């Protein structure tokens, strides 16, 4: 193994970001040590975990994650439909025009009336079996999405939370100036893996 | 860290282990390089677990295990009270007289007769909401064991399973020279803990 390598995991902020990493956690910026820690040593923490059979993926957008080949010697999870739903809602939150000025921070409460409005009557009734039920577990969710790194409890609490850029991974693909909303809008309708 | 830290995590057989290793499974002596590779580094593996709040933990049986502490970076999970029964079950199985000239190969019929007459029949069937049900759901347990390094599937199925030395880990405390079966009959009435 190369020197520095070695200087990354003697570093005391690796077990800790390696766990996270290999829960599925996203590293955004949010999180500067750990993000600008792997800065520094992207090119050889990427050889370290390719030997998992694991991809170290910086997004374009910035932020860090463990993406698995169909080899991972970690074993692989996925998130629920629902859990899926809402963070592509968590995404187009995001890319509404006063996230700048709200610096991502919504609460639970706004996630809920986007999630109706925004989401096929018939699909997202038949992810239960109602609308306080449906409250609790969308709860459910963004602690799910809390831990893999997708939003910041603001407070002790899901009620108010601020929405990370690793959100974008809920995103559709869009190009040139294209607004990303409606076509997000269109996809409305170890190691846990968002797909 | 040190020099032959390094050689550890340079061996070709570390992410794999290592990997198992987080996910809670037990390595007994059948995994004979896993085995004398954590027996030459167990020393220097001990260190670098530690910095993750757990600890490798090599019994008086051989086997090795990460056993988390309440501090532990990686995330923990129990086994079911279904899965702890059959695990204390095949430890039984393991104590048999039989067990030397049979090698620990038993079946997954041997263990569902041991089960029904060794366990509290009040309190078993509240494991249920039946037999045919209880069958399948000995065979997850079984393969949940497995995946722990308890049991190693003889062919590709449950039918038939050699016992490890690892199952040692839900037999009741003995000494002198005591049986341990009748202590094991009292007793039977990310990283996953038998606890």
């Amino acid at each position: 193994m190369p020197v520095k390598l070695a200087q990354a995991l003697a570093n005391p902020l690796f077990p800790a970001l390696d766990s996270a990493l290999r829960s599925g956690r996203h590293i955004g910026l949010d999180e500067l040590d750990n993000h600008a820690f792997l800065m520094d040593f992207q090119e050889y923490l990427e050889e370290f975990y390719a030997r998992y059979n694991v991809e170290l993926i910086r997004a374009p957008e910035g932020f860090f994650y463990l993406r698995p080949r169909s080899t991972t010697l970690i074993p692989r999870s996925v998130l629920s439909e629902l859990d899926m739903m809402v963070g592509k809602i968590l995404c187009y939150l995001y890319l509404s025009p006063e996230r700048l000025a709200n610096e991502g921070i919504f609460t639970q409460q706004e996630l809920y009336d986007e999630l109706l409005t925004l989401a096929d009557e018939a699909k997202l009734l038949k992810l239960v079996n109602d609308r306080q039920k449906l409250q609790e577990k969308v709860r459910s969710s963004l602690n799910r999405l809390r831990r893999l790194g997708m939003v910041w409890f603001m407070g002790h609490d899901s009620s108010k939370f601020r929405i990370t850029e690793s959100v974008f991974r809920f995103g559709a693909d869009v190009r040139a100036g294209d607004d990303p909303r409606e076509a997000q809008r269109r996809l409305i309708r170890e190691e846990s893996q968002p797909d």
